């Protein structure tokens, strides 16, 4: 397990989403799905190039998964995935520069809805998980784990055991007071709401 | 000069955005900035592990030009530029893919403004011009021009005498009754409406 120091601007950021009063936590599956679709346009943009890059899975699609056992809402996408190199670089993200224009923003009448136009809308995770797993698998590296509890760090490991072909999972281990997140008819409302025209399909799973 | 048949659906799709009744036309400036914005986050991320992709050029912004006397607007971009293999794509887009994607959003009551979701949002320059020229460099191949007044075709030729360093400059010879594209303080409107929070700076350029 390697162990990083956040660059010191994302863990303003990060102490800024934990620790500001804003309500409108929902905001952040919205992040989360554009994320996702993201990686899923640049799969599908680099196969039009070279066909063999979806030999490690032809569907391009986002699942939604909550599980109430364990307490956590996993968002899964067939995209690009990303490198050892990738979650080096504070979870895949322009985080430096990113969050120097998104404060000079928030000081300009900007609000945290608008994170992820500065290219660090996955730290809006940060809102409602305590603890962010993100695992990984890019073609041309190793399947990861990258993890956070925020307080300044994050690891990376490999991760073995359970492959998942090309793409990412973000695994949010919810605030025990943002379990509304888990509940089917909630995830429903928050996708039609922010993210009903989505370039790709999401499936929302069910539970026992 | 070479000649190329744009994909069926993107035919279809400029098309659409030539022919159908919408008054909104203002939304293809905040589509290209965020093309450009894009961009930009790719070469600013690209060089958190090679540094020397800025060799040709450190700065990272927007500059917005109008010219009355030709009747263009013209975005340019420091960002990371288009090879000819992604020109050849469409103009660097998923195009097929995408549109489909669109199409299907648009009989779900999605409306034309949701174009950029579904990574073809370029092609809303067609709203208001009746030509568009892409120049662009990638830091991997030479200059080239991309062209099309839609029709079903495009070009794609060197572009040599007025090199660039790095970028894209997206060039709209626009149509005669949009002239009001061209204006400083319409122009100003639209940036502060639509892209008041973005992460790299726009420098609206004064004339004569």
């Amino acid at each position: 397990v390697e162990t990083f120091a956040f660059q010191a601007e994302i863990a303003q950021l990060m102490s800024l989403i934990i620790n500001t009063f804003y309500s409108n936590k929902e905001i952040f599956l919205r992040e989360l799905i554009s994320n996702s679709s993201d990686a899923l346009d640049k799969i599908r943009y680099e196969s039009l190039t070279d066909p063999s890059k979806l030999d490690s899975g032809k569907e391009l699609h986002i699942n939604l998964i909550p599980n109430k056992q364990d307490r956590t809402l996993t968002i899964v996408d067939t995209g690009i995935g990303m490198t050892k190199a990738d979650l080096i670089n504070n979870a895949g993200t322009i985080a430096k520069s990113g969050t120097k224009a998104f404060m000079e923003a928030l000081q300009a009448g900007a609000d945290i809805s608008m994170i992820g136009q500065f290219g660090v809308g996955f730290y809006s995770a940060y809102l409602v998980a305590e603890k962010v797993t993100v695992i990984t698998k890019h073609n041309d590296d190793e399947q990861y784990a990258w993890e956070s509890s925020a307080g300044g760090s994050f690891t990376v490991r490999t991760d073995t055991g359970e492959p998942m072909g090309r793409g990412t999972k973000v695994i949010l281990h919810l605030k025990e007071d943002q379990t509304e997140y888990l509940e089917e008819r909630r995830i429903k409302e928050i996708v039609k709401k922010h993210s009903q025209f989505i370039g790709y399909p999401i499936t929302l799973f069910v539970e026992k």
